[PDB]
RNA sequence: CGCUCCUCAGUACGAGAGGAACCGGAGCG
């Protein structure tokens, strides 16, 4: 498919805070998320990396937080992560970063770190099951926010 | 001792969405 996204970015190309609308495609993020490794950010970049979501390591969820309105199970049920994220038993949300071009991340290159942008592929662990394609309202960082479709 | 850079380490430690230090290396005061 093809979630739209909105962002306000400083069109460099300008320099302006711009309201841009990004397109991306569901097919390409899956991509994405198959082709990145299914650790919990130990990586240079740190992606990809556990996406609580609102939630603890328990799966109680913080206070004064709301989740994603995700829809398909397993995304909405309350994760369980444990340390290394690598629980025997554990099961949550990690994001990567994703993008129009639906290139795949240079998930290892910290200096210099690859841009990872605004946008966020969101799917389960350990299987992968997407879940949606989150991103940040302002520039490349802040509260992450599910985009349309 | 102070400051810049590497490294430590995307580690420790976090979950307001991030993120140190000590040791060590290069340099300036
Ligand atoms: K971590
Ligand atoms: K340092
Ligand atoms: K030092």
């Amino acid at each position: 498919a093809t979630w739209t996204c909105i962002n306000q970015q400083l069109n460099p190309k300008t320099n302006k805070w711009e309201d841009k609308r990004l397109l991306y495609s569901q097919a390409k993020a899956e991509s994405n998320s198959h082709h990145a490794p299914l650790s919990d950010g130990k990586t240079g970049s740190s992606y990809p990396h556990w996406f609580t979501n609102g939630y603890d390591g328990n799966g109680k969820l913080i206070k004064g937080r709301t989740p994603i309105k995700f829809g398909k199970a397993d995304c909405d049920r309350p994760p369980k992560h444990s340390q290394n994220g690598m629980g025997k038993d554990d099961h949550y949300l990690l994001e990567f970063p994703t993008f129009p071009d639906g290139h795949d991340y240079k998930f290892d290159s910290k200096k210099p770190k690859e841009d990872p942008g605004p946008a966020r592929v969101i799917y389960t662990y350990p299987n992968k099951v997407f879940c949606g394609i989150v991103a940040h309202q302002r520039g490349n960082q802040g509260d992450l926010r599910l985009c349309s479709h």
